[PDB]
């Protein structure tokens, strides 16, 4: 619980997990007349705190979200970054303290949003602006005595990234596997379900409904993160993240490449254990990786998204993205600001009906995949392939043939690619 | 009105809607000695011309539809493509001039209708075939003389496909809203009726009466809607259609999807008002998509509705359709005629009970739904799911175990399945 200076200040509340950061601290604040606003990357977290904050603290916070919205009138508003950017940001929000929580996040939304805070807060009327996070940019993983950090040897057979988890000893108690991809995910889960190890896990687009409860059974699951008492975890130490490449063929190639886990995705994976009691931590490679900068690709999404939903011209999404940079204790990446801002300023006259469709079904890059298919339909030319990605062109299959006027490799490709579409050209020049 | 050449000829009309393409053109051919047949796709519209021609034209035409029939013995004949088909098509007929009104629609029937007539007419003694319309392929919305087109913003208390409707714009008069789904219609009307607004949800099934004829009113209705005399027509711009998506799992799939309106659909709704007393049109997503094309869905639905309703050999159907890809001016599609034909000839010994049951059920793909039933029972195994589509398999539920022999994803498969059935495999191979 930092000061509340009458002037202005940007406080960093670097406190560990379960400290009550998104529940107690605000409450402290909301007991002095100060009107507070707390932001969080996930809905399920927002709506979460939104209750634990009422049924055990005597407060009824307004809970703003896309899937749910509740207005009480309390001076504590638990909403989310996305839903915050959606509501126009602070553009209409009178708050005296703002807490960008979990700010260690490198996702399109946190960033753009935090950037939105960092810029408007100051004049929106805010008196303090808090950035909380268990694991901030830089700070290294710490030996938490509340977690029996135990190795991982190959005194078995069950192939696991190397340190083949011995089966003879490993049965299932309270453990919890941590994987990288969706595929190889269940690939193991069942490889042991023929023994008792359910294959349960959370992917990208599922309900917590698929969660156990009792029975000393081991579970699997990807990064995005339930029930059953996690008093142990088996991290794979292989994080996977999209990484832009400038392959000039004819332009970039947003490709999801795997890699060693930094510090934030190392201790966050250890943030889901040591709960309730003296947790345990299983890991293959001990060493983590210096965290602080995030790939430039993400710098694209703010632009792709900010353009898709939040309605921010490449221009706006910049300044916001700017202010977020100049601020301390927050991650960074190469200042490809001017380039990217460059690209989108041009990608004009996107077909309304394709953005709408693409975004709806939540496609990684809604605006970019909705543009690569406007040019594709005005040129009666098919898209780079018929993956579920270009489903928006489905109704045009009858009238569409020839080569694909490729604007950027956003994944698989299967047609003659012509690299001359006036735009492709623009984007090239923009690349220099 | 075109001339009836000494030789045989297929003409093309393009008069704007309501100029006699289906009223004056015929009367003319009639006031000469030519026996005219006029096909339209609507059972309603059909009976409409009968009355009209009489009320003022001094011509008692014989009508032919499902619900009725009225044979006055006169040369001008009005009839649906549905009834015309079922009447053994043109083959069983001697008409001098066959006008295929509304030849731009793309429904199982209206197509077989033209294919048949475009294939038989000549050899049947026909003198002329006139494909009429006022929105041929490659056509866009031409501004309505007396209809201001306004867009939608965010100034609105009521949501609406991303945009909002300013209550103020719908507080006086008779307004018609257009929503893709009835499921949605119901809601959007409620919210409005709770705002002291006279809301009435209308769609397939309901009683046309619900809609009052006087007083202020807003109709949250779906395509199915004259005496309505509406002031404005807010439109959701999206539309719903069925698409086939070959997905070797194990053969294909026919899911219903919500896709953007084509120039046509955006001219039936926009024109639901402004007719007579100057009205207004209000949209969400600007720029209408173009017309004239139809997903392989239709081609299957033909063979199906051609084995089920009109009782026609997969061979014979192709025969009819073959005379459609050919004639120029009619909508386009992928030439899968050879494929879809294969997939059917194999589907034999359908359980007539199930077929009849399904036909009399309104099921979209009856012959396809029944065969998956037929082989289901035939093999003593349950249907994919128990949606109100398989209803025909209840007296057997007890005597039904094991995984479903999935011939094709045509609905929502909710059961352990297999894909080794001799038939599944067949089509799978017919997949060429």
């Amino acid at each position: 619980p930092p000061a509340v200076p009458q002037t202005f200040q940007v406080a960093h509340l670097h406190a560990p997990t379960g400290s009550g950061k998104s529940t107690k601290v605000p409450a402290a604040y909301a007991a002095q007349g100060y009107k507070v606003l707390v932001l969080n990357p996930s809905v399920a977290a927002t709506l979460g705190f939104g209750a634990y904050m009422s049924k055990a603290h005597g407060i009824d916070p307004n809970i703003r979200t896309g899937v749910r919205t509740i207005t009480t009138g309390g001076s504590i508003t638990y909403s989310t970054y996305g839903k915050f950017l959606a509501d126009g940001g602070c553009s209409g929000g009178a708050y005296d303290i703002i807490i960008c929580d979990e700010c260690h996040s490198t996702d399109s939304t946190t960033i753009l949003g935090i950037g939105t805070v960092l810029d408007q807060a100051e004049t929106a009327g805010a008196r303090l602006v808090v950035l909380a996070t268990a694991t901030p940019p830089g700070s290294v993983t710490v030996p938490h005595p509340n977690i029996e950090e135990i190795g991982l040897s190959n005194n078995g057979e069950i192939p696991f990234y190397g340190k083949a988890i011995p089966i003879e000893a490993i049965k299932g108690g309270r453990h919890l596997i941590f994987c990288h991809s969706k595929k190889k995910c269940d690939e193991l889960a069942a490889k042991l379900t023929g023994l008792g190890l359910n294959a349960v896990a959370y992917y990208r687009g599922l309900d917590v409904s698929v969660i156990p409860p009792i029975g000393d059974v081991v579970v699997v699951a990807t990064d995005a993160l339930f029930t059953g008492d996690f008093d142990s975890v088996i991290d794979c130490n292989t994080c996977v993240t999209q990484t832009v490449d400038f392959s000039l063929d004819p332009t970039f190639t947003i490709e999801t490449t795997t890699v060693p886990q930094d510090a934030v995705s190392r201790s966050q994976r250890r943030g889901r254990t040591g709960r309730g009691r003296s947790g345990i931590y299983r890991f293959v490679t001990p060493g983590e990786r210096p965290s602080g900068m995030f790939d430039s690709s993400v710098l694209c999404e703010c632009y792709d998204a900010g353009c898709a939903w939040y309605e921010l011209t490449p221009a706006e999404t910049s300044v916001r993205l700017r202010a977020y940079l100049n601020t301390p204790g927050l991650p960074v990446c190469q200042d490809h600001l001017e380039f990217w801002e460059s690209v989108f300023t041009g990608l004009t006259h996107i077909d309304a009906h394709f953005l709408s469709q693409t975004k709806q079904a939540g496609d990684n890059f809604p605006y970019l995949v909705a543009y690569q298919a406007t040019v594709c339909a005005r040129a009666q030319a098919p898209p780079p392939s018929w993956d579920q990605m270009w489903k928006c062109l489905i109704r045009l299959k009858p009238t569409l043939h020839g080569p694909t006027p490729l604007l950027y490799r956003l994944g698989a490709v299967q047609n003659e690619v012509i690299l001359t579409h006036p735009i492709t050209k623009y984007i090239m020049a923009c690349m220099s």
